This record gives C-alpha cells, sequence and structure tokens, in this order.
C-alpha cells in the first residue's frame, strides 16, 4: 500500500504534513509519495524547482514519506492519470491511494476519465474543517463507484498556502505554519 499526494505545495505546510500522516496511518500506508504538479491547467504559482525543493526540505526527515518529480519532469500541465501509471510502473508490488486536497481533487474527475482513473487507485480527498460539498458532479459521481472514494477531515487543513502566500507578500510571520526550512527558502528566494 503506497499513498501518492499531489500536487501544488505553493507553498507546502503543516496541513499537508498532518495530511500525509493521517491518511497514512488510516489506510496503513508503508510509504507516502508527494508529487509536486506540473505546469497550471489555467495559462500564476512558483517555479516547479522551488515547490520541490520546499517539498524536500519539509518530508526530508520522514522515513515514510517522498518526492517524486513524475510530474515535473514530464512538461506541460500534466493529468493524474499518468502520474499513476508512472508511479505504478516503479511500484508494481503496491496498490496506490492518490490523495490530494478536496477541490484539486474535484479539478482531475472533472476534466480527465475517472472512470478509468479509479481503475488505477483509492482516492482520498483531504478537506479543511469546514468543507461542504457544493459540486454536484462530484456528488453525482460519488453514487457511481465503497470504497473508490473517500473525504477525510483534517484539521491542520485549516493552514493553506494561500493564507501563508498572503502572510509572505504581508511580511507576516510564517513560524510554525510550515517547518523552519520551508519559511527560510520562502524567505530567501523571496516567492512571494
Amino acid at each position: 500500500r503506497l499513498g501518492v499526494m499531489g500536487g501544488t505545495f505553493d507553498p507546502i505546510h503543516y496541513g499537508h504534513l498532518v495530511a500525509a500522516s493521517e491518511v497514512a496511518d488510516l489506510f496503513d500506508l508503508d510509504e507516502v509519495v508527494f508529487v509536486p504538479s506540473g505546469q497550471p491547467w489555467q495559462k500564476q504559482v512558483s517555479a516547479a524547482e522551488h515547490r520541490y525543493l520546499m517539498t524536500v526540505i519539509a518530508t526530508a526527515s520522514n522515513p515514510r514519506f517522498s518526492v517524486s518529480r513524475v510530474d515535473i519532469d514530464r512538461g506541460g500541465p500534466t493529468y493524474t492519470k499518468d502520474t499513476l501509471a508512472d508511479l505504478h510502473a516503479l511500484h508494481p508490488d503496491s496498490e496506490l491511494y492518490f490523495t490530494t486536497g478536496a477541490d484539486a481533487l474535484a479539478s482531475i474527475m472533472s476534466w480527465q476519465g475517472w472512470e478509468e482513473l479509479f481503475e488505477l487507485a483509492r482516492f482520498v480527498g483531504v478537506s479543511r474543517p469546514g468543507y461542504e460539498l457544493r459540486n454536484e458532479h462530484i456528488t453525482s459521481l460519488l453514487g457511481q463507484l465503497k470504497d473508490a472514494l473517500t473525504l477525510v477531515e483534517i484539521p491542520a487543513l485549516a493552514i493553506s498556502s494561500t493564507d501563508c502566500r498572503q502572510r509572505a507578500e504581508q511580511s507576516r510571520p510564517l513560524w510554525y505554519l510550515m517547518p523552519d526550512g520551508v519559511v527560510q527558502y520562502v524567505s530567501k528566494c523571496r516567492l512571494y
């Protein structure tokens, strides 16, 4: 059992890392591969290497986390379908569990095949405390498909990349929202 964590990580923060650990405890995953996403699907975010290196810095110290550049190296916006194909090729031993934010998930289903996407992995959306499903396509999708698609509330996902981005812009402290390495990387590279 191998977790797959997409995707933007701009910046990565404790919420993401809490979500990875929770979802691994739940589902008894042996490892979690973080996959920073490629180009955006609308033609403004940080450079792929910045997001990759932030993700590597944040996860380095965890024995059961890794970072893959499968989406980064591919070029273009990249389909989730390919992520899993590439990650199935390198981990043929394990069944995959793709996991991502609730809103990001509702943008993958949702422009791609889904029917063929659920053949490749079980799906585990992670959501902030106050989450209410408003997307009716997903509500419909749910009736179709135990347990192809789960949602797991993560209190820590109250912390968001958008807030961290606004806080860095406003020179407001990012301390304790993310590892010291990430905050200082964000600061040094003046990412926002």
